[PDB]
């Protein structure tokens, strides 16, 4: 289709694993493809606005904010509800793959500070 | 918990890279709670037998053959239909953490066997 998503069954134990691991990826910088260095640094308490600045996504912003998403968990959220939200919200489908890999990056570090281990 | 299972959305990119992740864990000895590295060494088309004298499970062996489970794939197959298989069958519970992780990990070198990346 462009870039389609599988739903993986992640165990408690593996599940730690992998969220950790691919935090790791995203805080210290390790990919040139995407600025995930800038997207770590971003305080999710913000919003996505920086987030969509990172990317350089200073109009496709505007489909979060007619889906009324501007604020903390509901970015999580809606991924964890739907994770087609950028889709859903009409987000560009050239740079569909470049948001959802920086989205993914995200998820995984906010999951990783609630991590218990 | 223990090890209950938690649905993860995985991007196309960030799928092969995370299955080939826990592959390479599985595969290069690097855990001592589970025999792993013996595991990725057993081929699942010998049964599960292999995969139960791994972690010396001569006993719970049993309830697989009580549900009919002792071919090849057969093993994953139920895991992907079930995934409750061990809980089902009468694995015992204090082992039980540990025979989903072997397990889980398995599975994960096995699709990364024909990951691509």
């Amino acid at each position: 289709t462009n870039y389609s998503f599988r739903t993986l069954t992640l165990s408690t134990a593996e599940y730690t694993k992998v969220v950790e691991f691919l935090a790791r990826e995203a805080k210290v910088p390790r990919y040139t493809w995407v600025p995930t260095q800038v997207v770590s640094h971003i305080l999710p308490t913000e919003g996505l606005e920086r987030f969509l600045t990172a990317i350089k996504a200073g109009h496709d912003s505007v489909l979060f904010n007619a889906n009324g998403i501007y604020t903390m968990g509901d970015m999580i959220r809606e991924f964890e509800k739907h994770n087609d939200i950028f889709e859903r919200i009409g987000i560009d489908s050239s740079k569909l793959s470049k948001y959802y890999e920086a989205f993914l990056s995200f998820y995984r570090i906010q999951e990783a500070m609630k991590l218990p281990k």
